[PDB]
């Protein structure tokens, strides 16, 4: 599944925000508008069990360039929040439900 980082009109946001994806199924964040941008899990909102750091991006970590992405497949099941970090208070926010 494909995610954008920023929107056709500009607005700081993933597009979609919230969607289900399968156990290994890859989710593939592009740099689209109002770059650098970044994926952090949060890490009290993942599956418990979960290692952050093996799905994540650190908050300091930038997607420089328009078309620049980030890969990552999910593994655990359950629901998994994350935010872009410089656009967090923004509402550059989001949801994916392994299941
Ligand atoms: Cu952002």
């Amino acid at each position: 599944i494909d995610v954008l980082l920023g929107a056709d009109d500009g607005s700081l946001a993933f597009v979609p925000s919230e969607f289900s994806i399968s156990p290994g199924e890859k989710i593939v964040f592009k740099n689209n508008a109002g770059f650098p941008h970044n994926i952090v899990f949060d890490e009290d909102s993942i599956p418990s069990g979960v290692d952050a750091s093996k799905i994540s991006m650190s908050e300091e970590d930038l997607l420089n360039a328009k078309g620049e992405t980030f890969e990552v497949a999910l593994s655990n099941k359950g629901e998994y929040s994350f935010y872009c970090s410089p656009h967090q208070g923004a509402g550059m926010v989001g949801k994916v439900t392994v299941n």
